[PDB]
């Protein structure tokens, strides 16, 4: 019940006391571990609010103080009255920073305290949402000196007036199924690209077309907006040794900005809460470029490298994979766009884990997600035992809006 | 109940019913997942249910469930338990049990081969010398001049826990490690503590970088005894690279036979504390872990130095680049010497086919994603994208404490 995690590369042992404060369920039981599964009223609300305010006033060292008890009473009064409540700006910032702090699948959490929170709870329309998102994108991009940010739209009320960004990420490339049978652009976005066209978009039908925003305010039908191209910082991908690499015609965008998750703070649900940081190189070079269900460029790159692709045991995929990821990192660094390699990021996370175990009693972590998708065991996180549990405030998945929208 | 797993690369969805036959714990609760934790004396009281369940599974598999043979065997095992406090497996049941322990090993990516396992019954063994002979015959048979064959040798089961058979080596073939006074390590740093034991037990150590450790063998709970595996039985492969002529001058080799010897085989409640088993290597076990773990031979720096990679900043991925070349070299060398090896692409693709086949014919395939995904190039192998359910079936291989931590020495 007071659990130990061992690093097998260093024999360092950490004692986890923080998991005792876990709340939500993992999907695992004593009989079955679901560690690798991707997606496992007034009465409920005040306990949730109390739990959150308790940790908030603890964190400002005012637990049990007059202002603590007064705030508890005031929120208790507001819930009994209005059946919901509103967060103080200070509680919103704390809650968002801690939702990131608690994201067990996120390797970049050493940065959790340096998050810019943009309060958009006064937003009422999709044009207003667009304005807030443009400002977010511009602030976060910062001419390539990327800065972590989240923009928080009004919280769910009766579930009929939900704010939603229909895009999975603020910036993503379109996908189109060809008549010739293959897929042009990003195959992961084929369905969303269709819903954009099915709603009015004029697709360039290119290979790297930045999708438009599909913004839903107050439960209304979503609306299309093109992000000003001058706000979308892209990096052409070249290799520091292979001159032919540029001819592949590859590029990626600088800003990873997740926009389809649900932020839960003190029982309140923020269905529209796009957040952004900066890329770890493998997200682009390993997953975006080399997944078979994505841009799937391994064969082409290996061909240009003249590797023996007859036998898998030549490890031509592995060689091509390394070179692609060298190019991504080289390209972003050359254009002075913030990026972190998986070696630096995972070393940071170990440092962060040691920091969290010391100053917080633990750090929930999902090994399946934390270990990078290449070169796993030469990064320190591979040898790090991790305890996965759900702390709140939290980011949660939610259904895709088109499956839900009472049209 | 029914459980679904999804492959996110292919959208294939499979339905697991086999998890309903799970018994042991995982370590996880509704409140905590212990999926990345490495490591999560038995009376007649619990033994006959464990026996009966195993015998039900056995007779079901041979399409004789409820037969007179099945009922007689239950009766015979029952009386043997209450009369003798244990029981003996028939040869057929031991073979079935050992194959199914492998089949049930959720951390093993090589399980497509589970039904082709050579079982050597060593339950008549009584002395460390007898153990040495059986293990030599295992090594010779499994090596097969490089055409490796899977095998397991099963020594007498535990009785009162005071007469255990144990192989003190973690693996039958492993290189020594020696901590130098200056703090550096000669040889395999993983084996330093075991090497010191062997030396203390009288092994004359050559003190090189690739010294095959002696076998340290404990029969019937007696003090363990040192034996040298005949060198002609130890197949080794010098490591060279197909393009880099300087790679051979690194002086690396490895042994061909991966033979785990420290695990416990549980069949029908019986505990076989000494059950060495062997198959063939997946290249990454050597090229990634053995050679490139910081706590092992740790050759990335020297390989990257010889490649003249940019080693000043990690973002050059000089480590990843050297890792691939080292793993090309291991695979090239084993193939060139005609020693069975499998690359991680082939192994993972076969495992997916095996897993799909198990879902169809068996209702599931327990699998530990954390261990199944290879330690390099994770997401370009099909297992990375495969959801997996981990649960414990018996028969099973289990960890047991290291024998030097528990042995009562005779002197
Ligand atoms: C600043 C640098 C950051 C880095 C390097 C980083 C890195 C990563 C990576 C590599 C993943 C794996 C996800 C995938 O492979 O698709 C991830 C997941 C995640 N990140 Fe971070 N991230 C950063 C910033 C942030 C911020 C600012 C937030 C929220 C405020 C956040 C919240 C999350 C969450 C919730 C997940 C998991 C979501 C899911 O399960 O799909 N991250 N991060
Ligand atoms: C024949 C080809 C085989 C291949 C390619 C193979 C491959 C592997 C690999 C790569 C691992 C993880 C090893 C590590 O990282 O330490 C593993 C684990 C395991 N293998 Fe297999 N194996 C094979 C045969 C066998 C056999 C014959 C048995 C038993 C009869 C077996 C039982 C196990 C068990 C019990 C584990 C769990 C290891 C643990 O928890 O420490 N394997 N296998
Ligand atoms: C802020 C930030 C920084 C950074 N470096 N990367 C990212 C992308 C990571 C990511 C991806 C997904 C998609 C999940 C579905 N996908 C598995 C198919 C959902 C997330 F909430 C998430 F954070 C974000
Ligand atoms: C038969 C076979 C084939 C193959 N290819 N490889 C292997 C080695 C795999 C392995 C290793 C370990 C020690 C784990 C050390 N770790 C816990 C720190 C224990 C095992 F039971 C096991 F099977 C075996
Ligand atoms: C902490 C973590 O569980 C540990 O490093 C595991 C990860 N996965 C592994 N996978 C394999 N095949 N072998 C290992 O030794 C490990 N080690
Ligand atoms: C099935 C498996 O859980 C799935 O492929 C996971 C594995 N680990 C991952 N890890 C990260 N960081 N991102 C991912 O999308 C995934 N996918
Ligand atoms: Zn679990």
């Amino acid at each position: 019940r007071f659990l130990k995690v061992k690093n097998w590369e260093t024999d360092v042992v950490l004692t986890d006391t923080l998991h005792l404060k876990s709340t939500l369920e993992t999907g695992c039981t004593e009989h079955i571990c679901m560690g690798s599964i991707m997606l496992p009223t007034k009465d409920q609300l005040f306990p949730l609010a109390k739990e959150f305010l308790d940790q908030y006033y603890s964190s400002i060292k005012r637990f049990g103080s007059k202002a603590h008890m007064d705030r508890l009473e005031e929120v208790n009064k507001e819930i009994e009255s209005t059946s919901t409540y509103q967060l103080k700006d200070t509680e919103l910032i704390y809650g968002a920073k801690h939702a990131w702090r608690n994201a067990s699948r996120c390797v970049g959490r050493i940065q959790w305290s340096k998050l810019q929170v943009f309060d958009a709870r006064d937003c009422t329309t999709a044009h207003g949402m667009f304005n807030y998102i443009c400002n977010h994108v511009k602030y976060a991009t910062n001419k390539g000196n990327l800065r972590s940010a989240i923009t928080i739209f009004p919280q769910r009320t009766d579930g009929k007036h939900d704010f939603r960004v229909w895009n999975s990420q603020l910036i993503r490339y379109a996908g189109y199924k060809q008549p010739d049978g293959s897929t042009l652009g990003d195959p992961a976005n084929v369905q969303f690209t269709e819903i954009c066209i099915q709603q009015g978009w004029k697709a360039p039908r290119g290979r790297f077309d930045v999708l438009p925003l599909l913004l839903q305010a107050n439960g209304n039908d979503p609306e299309l907006f093109q992000i000003p191209p001058e706000l979308v910082l892209e990096v052409p991908i070249r290799h520091p040794k292979f001159d032919w690499f540029k001819d592949l015609g590859l590029k990626w965008y600088g800003l990873p900005a997740v926009s389809n998750m649900l932020l839960e703070i003190g029982g309140l649900e923020f269905s529209a809460c796009p957040f952004s940081g900066w890329y770890m190189g493998t997200e682009i070079g390993v997953r975006d470029y080399c997944d078979n269900s994505r841009y799937n460029i391994l064969e082409e790159v290996a061909k240009k490298m003249d590797l023996d692709m007859r036998k898998t045991s030549s490890l031509w995929k592995d060689q091509a994979l390394v070179e692609i990821n060298i190019a991504v990192l080289y390209s972003f660094q050359s254009d002075k766009v913030t990026i972190v390699d998986h070696h630096s990021a995972t070393e940071s996370f170990i440092k962060h884990m040691e920091n969290e175990y010391r100053c917080r009693g633990g750090c929930p972590a999902d090994w399946v997600w934390i270990v990078p998708p290449m070169s796993g065991s030469i990064t320190p996180v591979f040898h790090q035992e991790m305890l996965n549990y759900r702390l709140t405030p939290s980011f949660e998945y939610q259904p895709d809006p088109w499956n839900t929208h009472v049209w």
